[PDB]
Order: C-alpha cells, then structure tokens, then sequence
C-alpha cells in the first residue's frame, strides 16, 4: 500500500515514517531534575476527565504486564481551564521491525481476560474513557452487540444528529440497527481488554520491542481493536499474521470489520468534520446491501 | 505560566524542552530528502490537492514568502490521493512574527506593484478553504465576488443542509447593506494565502513559513480575519503588517464581514457549534 507506492513514485530505497505533537492535545517532552517526562496539554473544560480516562487505561494495560506503555505520573488542573497530563517519556520510533512482536502481544492482551486470573464477564469499563474529545459511556452490559450499538454507534450518531442534523445518517442508522445481530453469526463473544485506539500513530518501538500509548480502554470484542489499525494502515502485514495465528478470524469477521470501521468514521466525522460524512454513509450502505 | 506550574508540581529546577493528523497524513525520511505526505481518501482529493499546488505555486512565484515546494500528486488505489511536498522542520510562529507581517504585506502589494497586474478578483482554478471547493470565477467588483462566491455559496450550503430560517432571514437583510462597507475606497486585487490561521504558519531558524494555502485574488484585509478571530499570532505580526498596509477606514466593520465568512465555513465543515457565532456576527453587522 502507501509505503510501496511512495517508494515507487519517488524512486527511493528507504522510507522511514517519523514524528508540539498530537491530534487532540499539545504534547511536549521536557528534561527534568529526575529525568525526562512527556506532557500533554488540553485547554478544554473536559480535559481532566479525558486524561483521567487515559490514566485508568494506561494503568489497566500496565497491570497485565503484557505490553509496554508509559507510566502515568500526574494530572494537573491549569489556571484558565483545562489540564496537563505528565507521563513517563519514552524514546520511540515508528513501528517496523517489532510489528510481529506487537501482534503477539496484542493477541495475548485480548486473551488475558480469558486465560489469566481475570474475571470480567461483562463489556464496558469501570470509568469513563474518552474517544478523543468525546466522553464515552462504559456502563457494563452482558451483551456486546447491545453495548456497541448503544454506547458507541448510537452515541456517535446522536452527536451527528445534534451537530449536523443529517437526514441520511438518521435513516441509514435506523435500518442498520435492525441488521446488527445478524453480523455476529451466533457467536459467543468474550470480553477482551482493549487498548481502544490502536491507530498506527499510537504504536511505536524502541530497541527492547514495541510500545503502545494514548489508549482509550474498555472490555470489548477483540476484533474491534483491529478496525482502526486496518482502516488507516501503517501496520506491516506481519502484525496481523502474528495476531491471527493466536486469534483466528471468527466467521463474519469481514462484515463486522465494516461495522467497527463505521464507528471510527463516525468518530472522525464528529472530531474532524464533514470530510468524514461520505465514508460514514458509504459504510452503512455497504452493510445494508 | 504552565512551565512554572510544571516545575512546581514536578519539583524540578530544570525543565528544558526537547524533541521539538487533523486528517492530514504523515512524514517520511527519503533517500533524496525528508518529505511530507498528505493523504486524503475522498474522491475529490485530487482536485483539492491540485488547488493547493496551484496556490503554493502562485505564492512561490512571488519569492516573498517561504512555502513548502510541491512535489507530486498521486492517485491512490481505491480512491483519493497523496500529495508529496518538501519537508520543513518547523516550530510555532514566535520570534519570526514581525518578519512574517512584513512578508504578508509585501505579498498583498505584489500584484498592484508588479509588471503583470491581475485586474479582477478570483483565481484561475478552484481552491479549497479546508475541504469544501470554492468558486473562483473572475469578477471586476470585490463586494460582488465576496457576496456571491463566498458568503452566498456558504449560505446556500447551509440552507441545503440545515434549512436554517434565521440564517436565511438575516442574509436577506444583510446582503443589501454590504456596499456601505466599501463605498469611497479603492480595492485592488491582492494575492492571498487564503487560510492564514495560526495553525497554517510556523517558522524555522531561517524565517517564517506558511502552508496549506487556499489562494485567490481578494481584498488584502480578508487575509487577516481568520488570523485575528482564532488568535495565535503575536501582536508584532500585525504591527509589522499595518506599518506597510495601514487599516483603511471602516476596517473593523469589514473585519466582521470577513470573519462571518469564516464562521459560515466552519458551520458547513464542523456543524452547529458554529451556528451561534455565524448568526450573532450577522446581527452585529445589522445593528
Ligand atoms: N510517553 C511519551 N514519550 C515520548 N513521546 C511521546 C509519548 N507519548 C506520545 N509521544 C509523542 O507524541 C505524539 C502524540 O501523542 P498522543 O498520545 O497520540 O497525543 P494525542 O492524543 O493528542 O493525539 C506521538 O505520536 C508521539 O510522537
Ligand atoms: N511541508 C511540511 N513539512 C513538515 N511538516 C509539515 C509540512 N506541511 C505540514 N506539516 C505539518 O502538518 C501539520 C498540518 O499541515 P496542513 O498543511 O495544515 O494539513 P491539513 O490540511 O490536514 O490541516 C502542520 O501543522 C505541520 O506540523
Ligand atoms: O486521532 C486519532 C487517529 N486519526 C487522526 C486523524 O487522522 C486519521 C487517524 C486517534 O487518536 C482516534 O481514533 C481519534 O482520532 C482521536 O480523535
Ligand atoms: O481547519 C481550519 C481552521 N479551524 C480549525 C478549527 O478551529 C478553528 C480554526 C482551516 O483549514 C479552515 O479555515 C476551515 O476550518 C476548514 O478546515
Ligand atoms: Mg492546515
């Protein structure tokens, strides 16, 4: 895909993706008397809530001992509104040689609730975790399709109705709601702890192995994790090969992939505007065909 | 400031910065240099990028402002396009603000003062202020161009998508009043960056840089509306600019009209969070 096309169009052997930073917050590294730190700053009223959700997500991931993520250090209220979030600084480059290792770790992470001393038998989370700026409901639910329809898709489409009053999105959603159970093939879904935002921009590596960060975690269907990884690219094929060697694709994976990508398109419509209307409606129509 | 707050909360004497999306894309080190690649998967990505290339080319041809050099527009398998350009190591505009003010004023004076005068408002191709394509059809009269191909275009989209009664009624009243803000003044076409908000300007060790243009020949004052309305420019930017192009009479009222355009564009891009500023600005203009 992209990287091969660029090597050809620009006629280069090497191509190494690199690189205040961030889509939601302003992030900067500082050296301090006790070593380096990384600080995210967000001036919006809800910033503390956002960062507390990130802290809870980082803590949940660190507790598994299966992946490396930055240690959360402090959330600081700012005079004039908003908050700063200080965490451990990690020297990092984009994910490349460590992709297959990350695929193993992400599969082990999803499997931990099933295989480990872990007993979470509902979907959701113990606290609010933000989809970028947007707070998510993580109310525990026994049924994954219910949790995903109500607390992910319907939540996003209610915000689209409030902000864009989009007739087509409303009418397509009413039809898709009816279809959703058929996409699950009568499978028994088991809760899996998710990073929650595993875009290629949120993963990286150093000389020890891969690193992931910026989580928005909850107990969900393991497959949901991969949708954003696939739709914006940037992961080597060997990441998915390693992952699916441990967690094979269940029947209907390809159709659920559209459903989970739909959620991310809706979230990008809400965060970033009407540019994301066409893929949102287009994915709904593809699911309804 | 926030840095003193961090020193206090982390209990550290030192705090030395180091290490130096939004549906853009990514940067890549490349054999022949660093490059920056913008990706857009939508069907109209190529037209969008060709407008950005045309704008960058028009600005580069003045030699007055530093912009990234366009390299290639690539059709992407499965729709959309990538736009590859020279990579620039950049930081927030700060020390170079007054220099950029000077350069932007020279840019706006370039057309009037040069050899090959463009005598109409508009542009030779479509350019996008963000994602929405604009009409750049040449017009002799700036208030005509702006009312028709900027304000009316945005309000037609708002009527189409939102059927907003208040916007429709306020525009009915405002349209006739526009020429009052321009009477008794000479308006010369000026080449504009077209989207000069603080997030589209920066600097390095050599000087300021501007990027993501949506260019057209317009009233010079239009440039500054989005710079002012969202902040982020040092005062010295404007001081330097207005030493060369002083605020003409009626500047503050035209400023509201130009900011109105940007509020409407944001309503069309991002939805009804921008409805209140749009209608309020129209009411201010009617008071
Ligand atoms: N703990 C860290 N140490 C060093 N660099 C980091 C760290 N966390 C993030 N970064 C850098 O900051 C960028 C943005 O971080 P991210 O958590 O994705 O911010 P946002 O939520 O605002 O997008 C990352 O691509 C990475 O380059
Ligand atoms: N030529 C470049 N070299 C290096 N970084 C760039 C270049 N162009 C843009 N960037 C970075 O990408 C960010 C967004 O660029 P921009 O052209 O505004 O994209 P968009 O149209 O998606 O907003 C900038 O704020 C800057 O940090
Ligand atoms: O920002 C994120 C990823 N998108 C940024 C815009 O270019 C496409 C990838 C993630 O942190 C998340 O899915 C959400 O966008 C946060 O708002
Ligand atoms: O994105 C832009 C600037 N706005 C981003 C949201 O915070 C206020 C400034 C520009 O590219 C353009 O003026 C238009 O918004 C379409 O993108
Ligand atoms: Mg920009």
């Amino acid at each position: 895909a992209m990287e091969q096309l660029l090597r050809a169009e620009l006629r280069t052997a090497t191509l190494r993706a690199f690189g205040g930073a961030g889509c939601i917050s302003e992030g900067r590294a500082y050296d301090t008397d006790a070593g380096p730190v990384f600080v995210k700053v967000n001036r919006r009223t809800q910033a503390r809530q956002m960062f507390e959700g990130e802290v809870a997500s980082l803590e949940a991931l660190r507790s598994t001992g299966l992946v490396r993520v930055p240690r959360p250090m402090k959330v600081i209220d700012l005079p004039g509104g908003g908050a700063a979030f200080v965490m451990e600084h990690l020297k990092m480059k984009s994910l490349s040689s460590q992709a297959s290792k990350l695929g193993e770790q992400m599969a082990d992470l999803h499997l931990y609730n099933q295989k480990g001393s872990s007993y979470v038998d509902k979907f959701g989370f113990h606290t609010v975790t933000c989809c970028g700026f947007i707070p998510q409901v993580n109310e525990w639910q026994d049924d994954w399709p219910t949790f995903f329809a109500r607390h992910r898709l319907q939540a996003q489409l209610d915000l689209i109705e409030k902000d864009y009053a989009d007739r087509e999105a409303r009418e397509l959603w009413s039809r898709l709601q009816v279809k959703i159970p058929d996409l699950f093939c009568g499978l028994e879904i088991v809760p899996a702890l998710l990073h929650g935002d595993l875009w290629s921009g949120n993963v990286a590596e150093d000389d020890v192995g891969p690193i992931i960060y910026d989580p928005a975690s909850f107990y969900g269907h393991s497959e949901f994790e991969l949708a954003i990884a696939l739709m914006f690219g940037g992961f080597p094929r060997s990441f998915f090969t390693a992952y699916h060697r441990k967690i094979p694709k269940a029947p209907g994976f390809d159709q659920r992939l559209l459903l989970y990508q739909l959620f991310n398109y809706l979230n990008h419509w809400n965060h970033f505007g009407r540019e994301y209307r066409s893929p949102s409606l287009g994915t709904m129509r593809r699911l309804l065909k």
